[PDB]
């Protein structure tokens, strides 16, 4: 029993973090084999930030300019590459801590482990959601650039994140490992704003089975609804619109608790409408919606 | 910018996690050196003593990712039980056993057949319980904080209560609160809010921007425990008062200036407003907590 925000044991990915330098900037790469992978602005003044033509910037370095320390060793770059907004840096010593790993590209609604680092070295995990306006709701001081985002299913790590920048409402912004960012964002200190922000529905319905999967039933009620009838109601409080794809994956749990989707979607219309009144859902007085269908199976 | 509830990195604790068997009974261990921490009630009214005199070494299967370790000992320590194997662990860290206090946080390795599954931060209530997320499987889990360099263990899970929430121990076996490692009516007493932790809250939103709460008043520490008593709020004392220093000083807001926005909010609530995007008080975050996320210590 008990529900709580759960991150992924961080140690595999605590032996890939390493620290990079590029005259005064210092952030945090990932060491995977023999390439370091980190944001391309680590070769930005805070001048260059503004319009900053990194092919240009780039041309003028070589290999030595690039310090790369893991631990207390230096290592030795031996190539350097550009791939969208990601440096990645060949070195001459494959790490041997290397876990099974790949490369995803994840979707809005979808969760996943950040280890915050600084000086390459690792702070602290926490666990959090990729928003639909594309930014992420963390905690990152200046210098964790390069932090990564990922996932562990069996024994291999998916890289998802890598962090880039702060946004002036305080959310973060970044790329997948192939360097493309999440959302309409640059890799330049322009005017740059977090879209309106909604909540992800289908992970606040699969919070409302873990609610019922843990014993608490208080917030059901005797209706239905129609999708659509849903999602007009749904909109009106700034939520995503869910589709027929969010109720196919909702099939598991509403069969494992007897609650048909579109009745759990009636319930979730009641509490917009009503709030809570004084009660708590799973140890929470707001609807939760950093917990995926696939989260809640895991858990629970 | 932002704030999570925070874990440390567990690296140093997974490489320290087994899978213990005894009978049809599998539970996790804590492999240190040439030793596996694990609960005594892997052997399971029961009368330890006459269970553990029953058992050869061969009896415990000791499992480390897909090697088995061989148990040369096995004693008993209070309500853990320390089985004695011929490897030492290349894997352990630098490490201290420590009991802590209620209103204390720590990180939590869940762990089902000496496999890691999860990590997330909680507190060790005024009740002496947590409120975890663990299943069947999970006893033998551990709790740890990292300072510098070294592991400092201090919470060892054993068993949940009826209410869901979970009770255990430090490694040197003691049980934290009024509990018992036996099949019995037991039950979480009335717990209460760590008022410390939920004023070093208020602190660290008001050096992420938010200070709608903040007000001009100020009060004594006696007026505000007679209103901390009146809301099942733990007395807030001068150490708590001492240890909010810091905070204090970098914000400009008094501790007994910020115990009067407090008051407002437990007196008034919170008018469709949030804090750090809560609509609930947090108290599971420390003084120590909020300096250390609001300044990126690192290990
Ligand atoms: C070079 O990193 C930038 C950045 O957003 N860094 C940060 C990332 N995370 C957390 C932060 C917390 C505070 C902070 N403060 S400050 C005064 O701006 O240095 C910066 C942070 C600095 C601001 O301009 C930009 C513009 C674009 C890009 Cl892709 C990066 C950056
Ligand atoms: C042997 O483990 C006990 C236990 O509390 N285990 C658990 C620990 N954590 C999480 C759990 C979640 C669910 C669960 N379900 S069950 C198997 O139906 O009891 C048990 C859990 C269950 C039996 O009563 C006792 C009596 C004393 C002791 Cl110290 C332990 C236990
Ligand atoms: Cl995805
Ligand atoms: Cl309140």
């Amino acid at each position: 029993s008990g529900f709580r925000k759960m991150a992924f044991p961080s140690g595999k990915v605590e032996g890939c973090m390493v620290q990079v330098t590029c005259g005064t900037t210092t952030l945090n790469g990932l060491w995977l084999d023999d390439v370091v992978y980190c944001p391309r602005h680590v070769i930005c003044t805070s001048e260059d930030m503004l319009n900053p033509n990194y092919e240009d910037l780039l041309i003028r370095k070589s290999n030595h300019n690039f310090l790369v320390q893991a631990g207390n060793v230096q290592l030795r770059v031996i190539g350097h590459s550009m791939q969208n907004c990601v440096l990645k840096l060949k070195v001459d010593t494959a790490n041997p801590k290397t876990p099974k790993y790949k490369f995803v590209r994840i979707q809005p609604g979808q969760t996943f482990s950040v280890l915050a680092c600084y000086n390459g070295s690792p702070s602290g995990v926490y666990q959090c959601a990729m928003r639909p306006n594309f930014t992420i709701k963390g905690s990152f001081l200046n210098g964790s650039c390069g932090s990564v985002g990922f996932n562990i299913d069996y024994d291999c790590v998916s890289f998802c994140y890598m962090h880039h920048m702060e946004l002036p409402t305080g959310v973060h912004a970044g790329t997948d490992l192939e360097g493309n960012f999440y959302g309409p964002f640059v890799d330049r200190q322009t005017a740059q704003a977090a879209g309106t922000d909604t909540t992800i529905t289908v992970n606040v319905l699969a919070w409302l089975y873990a609610a019922v999967i843990n014993g608490d039933r208080w917030f059901l009620n005797r209706f239905t609804t129609t999708l659509n009838d849903f999602n007009l109601v749904a909109m009106k409080y700034n939520y995503e619109p869910l589709t027929q794809d969010h109720v196919d994956i909702l099939g598991p749990l509403s069969a494992q608790t007897g609650i048909a989707v579109l009745d759990m979607c009636a319930s979730l219309k009641e509490l917009l409408q009503n709030g809570m009144n004084g009660r708590t859902i799973l140890g929470s007085a707001l609807l939760e919606d950093e917990f995926t269908p696939f989260d809640v199976v895991r858990q629970c």
